[PDB]
């Protein structure tokens, strides 16, 4: 009925009749706040409500994380503590409710897609800049939302720059808005910031090959990309679409490349059923189909299901194009990267920043 400290009560039990809190509602940028639109919006109320339940789990998990995340903890300890909480609040139930993708805790010049695999001894340090990026879902309605953790105030202005650029992207987004215009607007704001870190000055660079993305049911990246620099596609955002608006700022080259051991994997959404006779590969694909479907997973999540010595079977599925690997994405050695991300609903009546909290 009432949430505990530490959080343990599922969000569904905190609401009496399955009506979850709305996120931040915004008027679209320059007639909708329309009977045709109001009815069209109401027709998807069950869907918006699923996003809101997942968003409330995301808000409660991240507030709890911020209370205890500290240097000295291992990255595994952080991810396990966060994920244990997330499973409880979302009331994990197979593909009906659960974790939408692994917990990113990328450090320093690593901007995204790093989560420890078994045996990783990495310890969070006082000077680290850590991007906590995790997702929850109800019925495949995904919340993709992220923030940056630091302990040293030297990164405060870099975080402020990226947060403002993400908020600028969110404000610019709308029905019939050109994706390229969102990218231009984000870049102008991010580049308006100069920061000083350890006696060196930088003009914050958007990471040009990182992007926001449309979201589909059980589909983290549905096909449209939201650039964070100028020169993109004039393709428009459409009514009823859902987007992850994320921005990344860097003190390095402002470009990422694959680096480090891969931890994130996801079945290719478009690949059809593929009969497998190789026993270990067949078993692993069945495990993936049963537990994740088209949602992303990580090696730790296969380990927890009691799977072991599966790396060759996993490589086989990647080589067949059934599963895609998503390795960590890093800028140059010595650079600092920061990220903020929210999920927005392009509802017929308004734009809802469904994952907005009192934090960011
Ligand atoms: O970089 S992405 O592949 C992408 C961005 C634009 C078009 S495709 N990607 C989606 C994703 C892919 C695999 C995962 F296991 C989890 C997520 C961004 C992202 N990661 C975390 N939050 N957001
Ligand atoms: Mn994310
Ligand atoms: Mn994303």
């Amino acid at each position: 009925k009432v949430q505990t400290d530490p959080p343990s009560v599922p969000i569904c039990d905190l609401y009496p009749n399955g009506v979850f809190p709305k996120g931040q509602e915004c008027e679209y940028p320059p007639w909708r706040t329309s009977e045709e639109k109001k009815a069209l919006d109401q027709a998807s109320e069950e869907i918006w409500n699923d996003f809101r339940e997942a968003a409330e789990a995301h808000r409660q998990v991240r507030k709890y994380v911020m209370s205890w995340i500290k240097p000295g903890m291992t990255m595994i300890e952080i991810c396990e503590k966060l994920e244990d909480c997330s499973r409880k609040l979302i009331k994990e139930n197979g593909l009906n409710a659960g974790l939408a993708f692994p917990t990113g805790c990328s450090l320093n010049n690593c901007a995204a897609h790093y989560t420890p695999n078994a045996g990783d001894t990495t310890v969070l340090q006082y000077d680290d800049i850590c991007k906590i990026d995790f997702g929850t879902h109800i019925s495949g309605r995904i919340i993709d939302c992220a923030f940056t953790v630091t302990f040293n105030p030297k990164y405060d202005t870099l975080l402020k720059a990226v947060k403002d650029a993400t908020n600028t992207g969110i404000k610019c987004a709308g029905i019939d808005v050109r994706l390229c215009d969102v990218g231009e607007a984000i870049q102008e704001v991010m580049e308006s910031y100069e920061v000083e870190i350890d006696g060196k000055t930088y003009q914050v660079k958007p990471i040009r090959n990182l992007n926001g993305h449309s979201i589909g049911q059980y589909r983290i990246h549905a096909g449209k990309t939201v650039p964070i620099v100028k020169g993109g596609e004039a393709t428009r955002m459409e009514e009823g679409e859902v987007y992850a608006i994320e921005t990344f700022g860097s003190t390095g080259k402002g470009v990422v490349h694959d680096d480090m051991e891969c931890s994130h994997y996801m079945k290719n959404f478009d690949v059809g059923h593929v009969p497998i006779r190789l026993p270990r590969t067949k078993h692993l694909l069945n495990v993936i189909n049963e537990n994740f479907g088209t949602l992303a997973f990580c090696r730790r999540w296969l380990d927890r299901l009691g799977e072991s010595k599966y790396l060759m079977a996993l490589k086989n599925l990647c080589d067949l194009g059934i599963v895609d690997p998503y390795p960590p994405l890093c800028d140059i050695k010595g650079s600092y990267t920061a990220q903020f991300e929210h999920t927005i609903l392009l509802r017929p009546t308004c734009k809802e920043v469904v994952s907005r909290g009192d934090d960011y």
